[PDB]
């Protein structure tokens, strides 16, 4: 009960008319008629008339769930609670406070919060923020939730000193650091699918019962469109640091006796991050494409011949030096412009039987000699929807009433096996990963976002790898399915190297 | 060069299932040296001379050469075969006296004797003094006695049994067989990693195998065999000297040379003492349903006796050093099971990650593929012997005797493609007697049990033995209805059945 006021801070990108417009939307039309009331505040630094229209265009653009009434009166009501302001100048900021508590007497409510959703590029930071310090501050004990994107740093020190000088404005139980890779449906249900199955699986996810972990995240899309975000970046900031340290972070974690609760899955997962062997040098390999380096050339114009050396492609091999993952490798790799586009958390178990009966009778849910492995599928590759596939001969798994034992073509093989021997679940209803980002910031769940303790314990692991990883050419490769064996890689002990060499 | 060879046990069926043709095939090998051939039982003396003349009669021949040379060649055979009874001394004496007749007769010259034994054991003694008394050949002549399978059922008989025997002949004067010793790919073992040194020296670690499997399977169950077969058991027959030795064979760090057929003597012992013990729970037993009533049968017994003996055996070794200190070697026998399959697998743990999908994984070259090195040699699915290198690994050298085989497609062998293995096969099928008895005549003494390695291997199964003295069997129906029952599993150095 009270009204809550939703501002989007940054300029109208791509990504912005593209994702989170209708992010806002579904947002809003989840929680309609319960007591909450809205107001969807576009801001940008362009003209108030020109804003409306683009804006209002944004609106015409979204498109509700597959009745017309539902359509009609949603619509409408969004039309008419959304609305554009100039954020060009300082007194502005408290022209939208006066915005805010007017549309607040136009409720006739209590007001509730504030989000500040952040989309401005990062060449000004605190500008924008001590004006909201200075002004839209809230009233009444509501509650200040901003949310910043996804570029931190580059090292340590860059993601400490913004952490600083960001959390001197706000506090850093207000801030929401969101991470995409959260909010896919198959990630946030790796915690409660060991929640409700802690029965039969924590009695095996030991160092004794599992063989290797490997966290993969395959893409054929190259560096089209989004080249000049990615030669200061790399593969190793870029998806290694934000998406796969926090699943991998996920599946290797001490689960408390209350998942549901906040803090104790951050200072679990801060256990983990202190309880892990330190990167080398010979335990990650890397790679780029041969049109890498002459897009790079063709997109921006630099004097005299260049020759990029960011990675595109990259393989670490991580050791937990723990009671329970001393022996077992974990595996991330993730690279573009590879033969396919996959993303999946597979955890594969180790041989430990020997067969009296052939392989004539080797059913799929009675024999112990079949592969034994547990596979978060996030989307893509040939399943498309995200799946959880269990070995049938392990255990039957439950999961609740969101997912559903789904059919998918018989004899399709995944890492060598039919799909008809794995228990398959997939989602009932599938969910993009913003909406449900935003429904999270809405109602206050802070186990899915990252605090500045979390973010700078991940730069600690991740920095040396990348100051001795700064010097290095890496092996070039054709792309596509042109690949073959290029990029196949062996981890001999602690170390990672090439399958074939060259 | 004339050899005289005397068979002490024509009364046996064994003596024409393998003895025999073995001798014929010897000599078929090996004429021209002269020979001699004399056979020996307690029997009758027409009714043995009879018995010899049918024995002589089933003689099989290789199909290729000439049955014109096949001819004349058999009769020659059955000249110089001869048969003698023996009561007395003074029977050996004129035994010795024949054995001198046939050297006047033809090629008056002692290269030596061989005396084959396959009495049963309890009157091994006395004989045998009989041949050390007057039967001893010339002065550069040289004697060789074989000796059956059975060397007693724990440490204690094998100890007393070959200090029984050790006062008539040496150790260098003395031969013992084992029936699947003479396997070829058995003999292939020590020869593969001679050939392969550059390829195969740098993955014989704890760094590269993940387990170890040798596997001895049967479908038939011991209908009339079972009398001899309840005070010896499955650990016994076939773990305590074939898979033992294969074990040996393929755990021993290698010599300079094979050749100079001695250090492998004394490197086969390296893997004895370096053995861990065995302690109850490293062994799994099983017995079928009818073996109770197949002892109630036969052999008067009460019709409450439940036998204990074990059919089916599956047992752990560890060995301890900086070779496979954590490595685990499953050896596994049983009866009335589902495939009668023969072999010793070699298995590499997965070591790769693969960045290309699976629909596009090459045979010869993607190391997600399984990586295997096995030692096929009974009746499989491919029914022959076969030394299988799978193709990612490298590129396999066997010598001129062994071809590359050309297999039939649609075959899974450990669930995958025949072409995805570089097998091979030998070109001519030769039997494990005949090559047993053709190594008895070169005597190379590489083939066979000597007295050590002998002992040394029965106190390694006696407390298990003990362990297991009282532990009931479980109980499977037999044949291939047994899916999942014998199904076992390896938990740290445990051994379990997966189901209750
Ligand atoms: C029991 C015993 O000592 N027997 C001896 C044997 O050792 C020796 O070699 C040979 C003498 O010709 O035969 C006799
Ligand atoms: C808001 O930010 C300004 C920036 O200088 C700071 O002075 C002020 O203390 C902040 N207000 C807080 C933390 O309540």
């Amino acid at each position: 009960q009270g009204h809550v006021s939703i501002i989007l801070l940054g300029a109208t990108g791509d990504l912005a008319k593209k994702y989170l417009w209708q992010g806002l939307f579904q947002l809003y039309l989840d929680e309609a008629g319960r007591g909450h009331s809205f107001s969807f505040h576009g801001a940008a630094l362009t003209a108030p008339k020109q804003g409306q229209e683009l804006m209002a265009k944004a609106l015409e653009s979204l498109s509700c769930p597959k009745a017309p009434s539902h359509c009609a009166e949603h619509k409408d009501q969004f039309l008419q609670l959304s609305q554009y302001r100039q954020l060009k100048t300082a007194e502005d900021y408290q022209a939208l406070n006066k915005d805010i508590e007017a549309q607040l007497q136009h409720a006739g409510l209590r007001e509730a919060g504030r989000i500040f959703y952040f989309s401005v590029p990062p060449f000004a930071y605190e500008d924008i923020a001590r004006n909201i310090n200075s002004s839209c501050r809230p009233g009444p004990g509501a509650w200040l939730r901003v949310v910043l994107e996804k570029p931190f740093g580059h090292d340590h020190f860059s993601a400490q000193q913004l952490a600083t000088e960001l959390g001197t404005f706000f506090q850093e139980e207000e801030m929401y650091r969101v991470d995409h890779y959260l909010g896919k449906q198959a990630v946030a249900q790796i915690l409660p699918f060991r929640d409700q199955n802690r029965k039969a699986l924590d009695g095996l996810w030991n160092r004794h019962h599992v063989e290797r972990v490997e966290i993969i995240m395959k893409e054929t899309v190259d560096a089209e469109g989004r080249t000049s975000f990615y030669e200061e970046y790399g593969v190793i900031r870029d998806v290694l640091q934000n998406h796969l340290t926090e699943v991998l972070t996920l599946v290797a974690m001490e689960l408390p006796h209350n998942v549901s609760s906040a803090e104790a899955v951050l200072r679990h997962k801060l256990q983990v991050f202190q309880a892990l062997r330190g990167l080398q040098r010979g335990s990650a390999v890397v790679g780029q494409y041969q049109s890498y380096s002459e897009q790079v050339r063709r997109e921006l114009q630099k004097p005299d011949s260049f020759h990029s050396l960011t990675p595109t492609f990259a393989a670490v091999l991580v050791h937990i030096d723990n009671l329970r993952w001393e022996g077992v490798p974990f595996i991330l790799m993730s690279g573009k412009a590879l033969d396919e586009r996959v993303g999946y958390a597979r955890i594969l178990f180790k041989n430990q039987a020997c067969c009296v009966q052939s392989e004539k009778h080797w059913a799929a849910a009675q024999s112990q000699c079949l592969p034994r492995q547990l596979v978060f599928h996030i989307g893509h590759g040939d399943l498309g929807s995200p799946a959880v596939l269990v070995s049938r001969n392990l255990f039957r798994p439950s999961l609740p009433s969101s997912w559903k034992e789904m059919e998918g073509p018989p004899g399709l093989r995944l890492f060598g096996s039919p799909l008809s021997d794995y228990y398959a679940y997939s989602p009932v209803r599938e969910r993009d990963a913003h909406s449900v980002l935003l429904s999270h910031i809405f109602h206050g769940r802070k186990n899915f976002f990252i605090t500045t303790e979390n973010l700078l314990a991940s730069w600690n692991f991740w920095t040396p790898l990348l100051e001795s990883l700064a010097h290095k050419a890496p092996r070039l490769y054709p792309g596509g399915a042109e690949n073959g064996r290029l990029l196949d890689f062996e981890f001999s002990s602690g170390r990672l190297f090439f399958s074939q060499q060259q």
